[PDB]
This record gives structure tokens, C-alpha cells and sequence, in this order.
């Protein structure tokens, strides 16, 4: 990583030229050159290059995806002042903290919501229950009823929670990750809702993203699901369209996974303090994430004093209540396992090559931890060897800070040696 610059990943579908043009204003202001790129797989990308003290000074993705990179010793905790702080909503902060420390700074918060072409359907349907019946009297006019994303777990989680499904088990404000509720009886209900949709031919195992978009954006489908990133092209599409609350099933609401985007800093990074310049002083401001917004809407964004203006938009509005209806996904690093196993349940069940049982039986395994832990005894012991160590041999306060909310985390005896290693390897 080249000191003295900073470079920046965010993924394709977010307003990476809004950010540009926020990183030219930086350069132009300060004479530090910014490049932002917009690489393919970016969140798995980051873990590999960042591993090896390589990758980009600023990592942009939702929060859920930022505790296993913590873990992982590849962010740095931030730095904000109070005063900083107080300028973003509480609620946000919370999404990217992890054991105890800040991990990253909140951007916007992001929730699916129904999208709709009010020339076909002015009013949209309350209930997925009710989608059968509308698709097939769309299908007698050449279009259909509802067409989104069925490759990407995100878009398919709102209807497997809506009456039961869950990830991790909550209580007492920590997660059980050998408890996994991907398999239970509101989880089945869900999806095998979604694969009796295209049983009945009323949605096709093989829409993506692209082709769910395009049919939108022309007309040929009466509704989609999707985020704010995607209003910017259906505005120039022509289509008429509202957003609004998702549909119920068996009664219950959707819920949404809520994603906080949310900006961290690489570990490896020599250029930490131009990263919090960039961060709270360019993109945290009105201007800069209007600039952002104007290229591809961010969602509800952190900054309370840009919300108070986006706010008011109907769109945002529902936005807010799709989110109220589900839930912040959690940071812990069982997420990306999570999402595996979902996504691996979901395209296969749809593709009929497997039953959504059997489907959901294997996700539910396959998502929880694989290793064991230690006992509770033989973990603290561990814990408080590693922080005696820590204490002993890093002078540098940010790299304990660093070490310490890694402690935090390990659950075994290889958890603990693969920590200490990386302890003992820390440079000057
Ligand atoms: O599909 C699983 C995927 O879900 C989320 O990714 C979202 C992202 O949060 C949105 O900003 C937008 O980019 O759509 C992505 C869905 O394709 C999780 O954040 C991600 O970790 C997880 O793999
Ligand atoms: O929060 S409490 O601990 O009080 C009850 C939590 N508990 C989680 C599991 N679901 C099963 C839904 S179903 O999939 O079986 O319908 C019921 C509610
Ligand atoms: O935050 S980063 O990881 O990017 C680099 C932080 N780094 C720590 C060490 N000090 C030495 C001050 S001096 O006495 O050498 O001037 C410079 C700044
Ligand atoms: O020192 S402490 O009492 O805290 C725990 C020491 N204890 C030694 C035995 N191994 C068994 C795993 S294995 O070696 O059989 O793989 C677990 C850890
Ligand atoms: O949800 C709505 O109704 C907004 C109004 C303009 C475009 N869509």
C-alpha cells in the first residue's frame, strides 16, 4: 500500500463516480490523489490482498461483512471524536461496532423494499398470497407480476424470515452461533412459497439481477425488489413507479436483513490518517454525500444533517419502514457462512434439483460453527494470556487496540495459537 495516496474499493452498483468526484475535491483541496475502483467480488476480495498488508486504504460494504474482517485482523479501529460521533445517528454506530470497539464509519442504511409500475398495478398487493392470481392476469396481457433477484440470497431472506426464520439466535445481546434458524417451520413456510411460485410458473429460477432489473426498467414486469441503489436507473427509465412496503406472508411482515454501508479502514494501511480526513471531513459532510447520492441514491444516510433533508422523500419513508419490519443484520464473522449456506439452499431448491427440505436442512448445518470451542474456563485462560502478551510486547496503543478486539473473539485452543502468532509477527 503506497503512502502518501489513498485507494478506495466500493462495490459496481454503488455511486462510485459520486465518490470520485468526492476524492477529486480531497486532491484538489489537499493535494492527495484519490482513486477509487470498483473491483468484482470485492468482499472476498479484500480478505485475500488484505491478508497480506495489500489491498485498498478504504473498504466500503455492509457493516455484516465487517466483524469478519475484524476478526481477521484487517481493520483498524476508528478514531472519531465525540463530536464526530454525535453528527451520526446512534443507531448506526452501533451496526459497525465489534467487541466494544468501532470498526468502521456508518454511511447509509439500506433496506429492500417493492417496487412497482403504478400504470399497471396503482395498487400493489398487500400480500404475497395474493401475487399468484395477479401474474396470472398480467400473463393474459404479456407482462408478469413480480420479477427479482433469485440469486443473491439478500433478496429472497425477507420472505424466509417473514413468519420464523432467523440466522443467529439473539439473547442477551449476543449471538449463539451454533444456533441457526434457517431450517425451522417459518423458514420452510417461506420458501417453499418462493419455489411454488416458479412451480406455477409465475417466476423463473433463473432471474438475477440484470434480468429482473431490465424487465422492470421496460415495462414487461409490474414489480421488483430492490434497494435505493437501484431508483437512479429506473428514474430514467420512463416506468412510473412507487416504493413501498413489502408484502406480508401468512400475515407477518417481511423482514428485511437491514445493511449499514459502511467504510473501513485497512489494517496494513499507512495512510490512516488521511483516511479519516477523507472520511469525516469530504464524505461525511452535505456536500459529500450529495455528491455520492446524486449518482446512485445511498438510502437513509448516517449524517443526521443530510437525513433531515432525504428524509421527506416518500421513497426514503418506506425505505425506513421496510427496515423497521426487519432487522440489522448482525457483524459476527458467521455472517459470510451464513450467506453461503442460504445461497447455496435457495438456488438449488429454486432450480427444483433439491426439495426446499432437504435444502434447508443442509444450510442450517452448514451455517452454524464448524469447530468447536474451548470451555468456558480453558477460553478466558487463553484470553488472558493473549492480552498479558499484547500488553507486554506492542507498544503502539492503535495495534493493541487492534489486538484486543481480536481477543475478544476467539472461541478455541487454534483460535488462541493463530492469534498469538499474529501477535508475536507484529512489526514496530
Ligand atoms: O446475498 C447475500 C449478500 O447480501 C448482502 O449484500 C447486498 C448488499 O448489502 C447491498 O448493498 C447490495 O450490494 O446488494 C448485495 C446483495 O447482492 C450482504 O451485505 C452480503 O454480505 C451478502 O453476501
Ligand atoms: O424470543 S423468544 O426466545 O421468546 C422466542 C423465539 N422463538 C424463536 C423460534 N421461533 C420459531 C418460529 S417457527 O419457525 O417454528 O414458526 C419461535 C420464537
Ligand atoms: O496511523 S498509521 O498506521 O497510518 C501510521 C501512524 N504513525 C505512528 C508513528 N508515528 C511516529 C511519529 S514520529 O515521532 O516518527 O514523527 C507516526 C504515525
Ligand atoms: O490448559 S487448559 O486446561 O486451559 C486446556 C488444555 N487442554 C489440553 C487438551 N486439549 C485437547 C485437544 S487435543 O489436544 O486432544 O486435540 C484441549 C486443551
Ligand atoms: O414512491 C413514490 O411514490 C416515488 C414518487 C416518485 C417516484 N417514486
Amino acid at each position: 500500500i503506497e503512502e502518501g495516496k489513498l485507494v478506495i474499493w466500493i462495490n459496481g452498483d454503488k455511486g462510485y463516480n459520486g465518490l470520485a468526484e468526492v476524492g477529486k475535491k480531497f486532491e484538489k483541496d489537499t493535494g492527495i490523489k484519490v482513486t477509487v475502483e470498483h473491483p468484482d467480488k470485492l468482499e472476498e476480495k479484500f480478505p485475500q490482498v488484505a491478508a497480506t498488508g495489500d489491498g485498498p486504504d478504504i473498504i466500503f460494504w455492509a457493516h455484516d461483512r465487517f466483524g469478519g474482517y475484524a476478526q481477521s485482523g484487517l481493520l483498524a479501529e476508528i478514531t472519531p471524536a465525540a463530536a464526530f460521533q454525535d453528527k451520526l445517528y446512534p443507531f448506526t454506530w452501533d451496526a459497525v461496532r465489534y467487541n466494544g470497539k468501532l470498526i468502521a464509519y456508518p454511511i447509509a442504511v439500506e433496506a429492500l423494499s417493492l417496487i412497482y409500475n403504478k400504470d399497471l398495478l396503482p395498487n400493489p398487493p398487500k400480500t404475497w398470497e395474493e401475487i399468484p392470481a395477479l401474474d396470472k392476469e398480467l400473463k393474459a396481457k404479456g407482462k408478469s407480476a413480480l420479477m427479482f433477484n433469485l440469486q443473491e440470497p439478500y433478496f429472497t431472506w425477507p420472505l424466509i424470515a417473514a413468519d420464523g426464520g432467523y440466522a443467529f439466535k439473539y439473547e442477551n445481546g449476543k449471538y449463539d452461533i451454533k444456533d441457526v434458524g434457517v431450517d425451522n417451520a417459518g423458514a420452510k413456510a417461506g420458501l417453499t412459497f418462493l419455489v411454488d411460485l416458479i412451480k406455477n410458473k409465475h417466476m423463473n429460477a433463473d432471474t438475477d439481477y440484470s434480468i429482473a432489473e431490465a424487465a422492470f426498467n421496460k415495462g414487461e414486469t409490474a414489480m421488483t425488489i430492490n434497494g435505493p441503489w437501484a431508483w437512479s436507473n429506473i428514474d430514467t427509465s420512463k416506468v412510473n413507479y412507487g416504493v413501498t412496503v413489502l408484502p406480508t406472508f401468512k400475515g407477518q411482515p417481511s423482514k428485511p436483513f437491514v445493511g449499514v454501508l459502511s467504510a473501513g479502514i485497512n489494517a496494513a494501511s499507512p495512510n490512516k490518517e488521511l483516511a479519516k480526513e477523507f472520511l469525516e471531513n469530504y464524505l461525511l459532510t452535505d456536500e459529500g454525500l450529495e455528491a455520492v447520492n446524486k449518482d446512485k441514491p445511498l438510502g437513509a444516510v448516517a449524517l443526521k444533517s443530510y437525513e433531515e433533508e432525504l428524509a421527506k422523500d416518500p421513497r426514503i419513508a418506506a425505505t425506513m419502514e421496510n427496515a423497521q419490519k426487519g432487522e440489522i443484520m448482525p457483524n459476527i464473522p458467521q455472517m459470510s457462512a451464513f450467506w453461503y449456506a442460504v445461497r447455496t439452499a435457495v438456488i438449488n431448491a429454486a432450480s427444483g434439483r433439491q426439495t426446499v427440505d432437504a435444502a434447508l436442512a443442509a444450510a442450517q448445518t452448514n451455517a452454524a460453527a464448524k469447530s468447536s470451542a474451548a470451555s468456558p474456563a480453558a477460553l478466558s485462560g487463553y484470553k488472558m494470556t493473549l492480552l498479558a502478551l499484547i500488553k507486554e510486547s506492542i507498544p503502539n496503543q492503535a495495534k493493541r487496540q487492534k489486538f484486543e478486539m481480536q481477543v475478544g473473539g476467539i472461541r478455541n485452543e487454534q483460535d488462541f495459537k493463530n492469534l498469538r502468532r499474529e501477535i508475536i509477527r507484529s512489526a514496530a
